[PDB]
């Protein structure tokens, strides 16, 4: 039988803690630096309570609808409440139940993303409606889709921690939202405790402390450090001199580029990738007019760009870990692009039903 | 020989990171943002300075006394200093020294829950009498009990990581203390802090990075986020509407409910206690009226209410890892009742004599 | 062939994790209470970019200066961004990535305690271009020297986490520096912060999850409690009442002056080298004069103390774990005070000609 390895368990579940740790409190005091003063408490509170509900639904069905065995694009209702999981069922090398969370702290981080951007403008109850709607009809097939197995996964997508899952899948569904700074230490502080939570978030992907999530680890510092620097040069060359926002703003860039990627380069295209994802970054939300809405052009745009590069930079000839076998560098791109192209497609249509539903249901616009 | 195992030390030294980190500055933090503001750098000061004091006094003699072997109440003096514990000595599976470490951040936080709502209106050396006294003939003795192999665990208390000795304890010492919100993102932060540190606290309480420190982590999740939904929905229905402080104060009571269970019950009874938790905790403190000495109110009625419901939810019946073998539910409950009535009286009477001491010695009242 | 143990791979990429956690934003978090709240903005982004650039000229040719095989005071170019590192190689116990990380994020801290406090006064370009000139022609070159095998190392100088390679080292940057408080709970959370990162870089430096890393661990909370109270005290019997800052400060002294004690001394030696760290730091401190500069001297004075006293207390005879062999005490001495002879010229030298380099190129002063 399979086994889990105690040191996996261990780093597993402390790579779980730091996720969880971007959400409550990192997002939580990303978005609170940066939305209007008066509606800090109440984003605050939305952020908790739907993280609290995304824990909720993962255990009851979630977990069981995106990691069960299923189709392409769904698992199965086996795993209601973790039924006919074994307390020591081993899933990789770890426990199933660490497996279990860790894949939760991902959808909560997701939402996170989106509710804090939109709790401003968001009735709350409609704020939840969607929340239940998409976590669903979206996070969930998606994750199942790339992670689970699925459609994306069986044509050989890469994404190491989900570019598209995470990222791209909030960012459209965050847009989609949209369509319908007053603490700047405040946003540094979340911006940093994001970037110590994404090395859970980086490294834990590998699902073992070997010489992958050491890569993971090394090229998540490549990466943020250069869409940092990248960021800085080009506001620097727009605007005159670099900011504080313009900081943090280079670091979640490269953090977001370098996702889908970070076990696959070489910390050479790590680097090349936190430049491109910095510039572009900064170009993305210069074009984004026509707050802090711009956050979903960021992960949007560098998530796409992230998720290109990455079927580039896997490349062994680039100093990557190598495409699968008989697969081309060509192909991969197909690959990694009909991927972006489902994701896109996938939660903009469902981010649509689920403002819908909660518009005719409770009206969106807060009373 | 038992030999230690490297990943349950690199497990056991990370949870006690994260346990430290609850109180330096988890509950600093917490009480900051609910004391009045011109008391705020005095509770620090305090919390700190205190809390090294407790540093100081385990590795002394606390530790010996609470985990050396002696009576049903008390330990030794044979670890003073940590005498006669060679380095290579190895406690489970883990080497002695981070044994020590771990049991000590307990009676900091223990004591951070004290002191911080206490700092406003205790004289400081005043504080100090009380924490050495208190530390002394009570946490040590309750430890010693319940986790030291005394009286308490010898009749099978179940008590996973501490309803008893960290919770009941400190909300008992904390209301004999009160019988003699200016920035709520603060007190997000630090029930933030808190709520992550306290993976450590319970995952780590397995000694071990296996499965029941998997079960513990998850049973954390699922209780912090059921015990806010819970709170908040009667929050919701009570007041009309949920609030920052009422999701913060729905995640403590989740996290203090699920204390002693969270290496014992399924899934499914975390979810049972949470909601349970989060509801008594919002009762508990609607009745506490006849600030921020609630704290001592949730912790001490989710405290009781978890350490009775471990006696259920343990049943293998009920999704749990099964009772001892010959011992019956209704049994397990005599014992859990016996041990939340022994803890409170015994808190209680040393509270009330550590106060006293340092009453007619310094005076408790400050200048 | 040497072989990476998971559960050390797992603990140290954690302990790399909490060593970056102390400069984003522990240290950015410490300053930014310390500094004029009109210059907050500007360091943090200064902190943030040097930061960037210190992880990347680590990758690019930093890592393989210190560390590759050279002579007694730099290595070589062939590891320019880890060319010829198999993903696979091990060092220790661990794969060398991990490594690399480990020790960049040492790096990183020790540039974060000069930028921070220097940000306010220097102009930009000039704080970039002397990262540059001290991180490679002193912050390398010592690192080298004490753990890359070169000159101090091969004389058998004892400096567990950097003594002389982070904090004297920083200490004479930042004096030379000099040369040429607006929000206190902002300060506690760095401290705080500081103080947990502080486990990854004390108990990270045994390179595995052993009974040194354990050892390590428990002398970081020994020495910290010690210097809380030691500066407390001090300041109580001085100033009539301790302070928050005064608390804040006490613990940074005791984690500065156990930094290169704690892998071998007895929890005895730690408490004596806190309270002496803590009383020095005061005393140190309250000498200067003749701003946040005062760091240097805590960092500087408790640096200079505990490398001293890590060459008494490492002695068999005081609990320590040894001295080399054939080494007496009175040696081990004239040795400690040799390599705090060379950091402090060396350090202070190239900080003179960095500059005075930035002087001459961009004007040091801000415009």
């Amino acid at each position: 039988p399979a086994v889990a390895d105690k040191a996996d368990n261990a780093f597993m579940m402390i790579c779980t803690a730091l996720v969880l740790f971007m959400t409550i409190p990192g997002i939580a005091l990303f978005y609170g630096g940066l939305i209007r003063g008066k509606n800090v408490l109440s984003m605050l509170t939305q952020v908790t309570v739907t993280f609290a509900l995304v824990c909720i639904l993962w255990v009851v069905y979630g977990y069981s609808l995106a990691f069960g065995e299923g189709n392409n694009f769904f698992g199965n209702i086996n795993w209601l409440m973790l039924k006919n999981i074994e307390l020591t069922a081993v899933m990789g090398s770890i426990y199933q139940y660490i497996h279990v969370a860790f894949q939760g702290s991902f959808a909560c981080i997701t939402v996170g993303l989106i509710v804090g951007a939109l709790a401003e403008r968001i009735r709350f109850s409609a704020v939840l409606i969607f929340v239940v709607v998409w976590l669903t009809l979206s996070y969930i097939p998606i994750a199942h889709m790339v992670w689970g197995g699925g459609l994306l996964a069986s044509h050989g997508a890469l994404d190491f921690a989900g570019g598209t899952v995470v990222h791209i899948n909030a960012a459209i569904a965050g847009l989609v939202g949209a369509y319908l700074p007053h603490n700047l230490p405040m946003v540094f502080t979340g911006t940093a405790i994001l970037y110590i939570g994404w090395f859970g978030f980086n490294a834990g992907s590998a699902g073992t402390a070997n010489e992958i999530a050491a890569l993971a680890f090394v090229n998540t510092v490549v990466a943020t450090a250069a869409a940092i620097l990248g960021w800085i040069f080009g506001e620097w060359a727009l605007r005159g001199k670099p900011s504080l926002l313009g900081a943090c703003s280079g670091a979640i860039a490269g953090l977001v580029g370098v996702t889908p990627a970070c076990g696959y380069i070489g910390v050479g295209g790590a680097l090349i990738i936190g430049v491109v994802a910095g510039l572009a970054g900064l170009w993305g939300v210069t074009m984004l007019k026509r707050d802090p809405c711009d956050v979903f052009g960021v992960a949007g745009v560098c998530g796409i760009v992230g998720c290109i590069m990455t079927g580039i930079f896997a490349a062994s000839s680039l100093g990557g870990v190598g495409f699968a076998e008989g697969v081309t560098m060509g192909h991969q791109l197909l690959v990694q692009l009909e991927s972006i192209a489902i994701t896109i497609v996938w939660s903009g249509v469902v981010a649509f039903i689920g403002y819908k539903l909660a518009d005719l249901t409770v009206g969106l616009r807060v009373p």
